[PDB]
């Protein structure tokens, strides 16, 4: 397991452009391309992305080329966050696959909400840690990804994939 492998059974691969948990416009491996209502906004958006006209779809290895992107820039984000960097840069490997997918689930500035979690991380007390993580919308709306995600960080092992 790595965190292209977690993401991908998290995140699924799908061609066409479809609504995720949120009701947002995506496509490929989770690459959310709006959040505004109008099909046409999110394929110009795709468009854009790709750089020719995809009319809603594309490649197996476009979808991947979206992936690679969005995982650096979401690992990336982490490193230029004052919060979350002294975090990140506590953990070893496997719990830092779970703080990617977290952002790269709900946002750099979605993850705001977590500052006792993260304290918590950072002095290593998982299970409150754990306790804590659930305590949340994150959890209520996705609980069988957030439950993988939390004992990713619970344990530091890959058990939940
Ligand atoms: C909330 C995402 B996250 C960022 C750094 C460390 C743990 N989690
Ligand atoms: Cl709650």
């Amino acid at each position: 397991m790595n965190i292209f492998e977690m993401l991908r059974i998290d995140e699924g691969l799908r061609l066409k452009i479809y609504k995720d948990t949120e009701g947002y416009y995506t496509i490929g491996i989770g690459h959310l391309l709006t959040k505004s209502p109008d099909l046409n906004a999110a394929k110009s958006e795709l468009d854009k992305a790709i750089g020719r006209n995809c009319n809603g779809v594309i490649t197996k290895d476009e979808a991947e080329k979206l992936f690679n992107q969005d995982v650096d820039a979401a690992v990336r984000g982490i490193l230029r966050n004052a919060k979350l960097k002294p975090v990140y840069d506590s953990l070893d490997a496997v719990r830092r696959c779970a703080a990617i997918n977290q952002v790269f689930q709900m946002g750099e500035t979605g993850v705001a909400g977590f500052t006792n979690s993260l304290r918590m991380l950072q002095q290593k007390r998982w299970d409150e840690a754990a306790v804590n993580l659930a305590k949340s919308r994150w959890y209520n709306q996705t609980p069988d990804r957030a439950k993988r995600v939390i004992t990713t960080f619970r344990t530091g092992t890959w058990d939940a994939y």
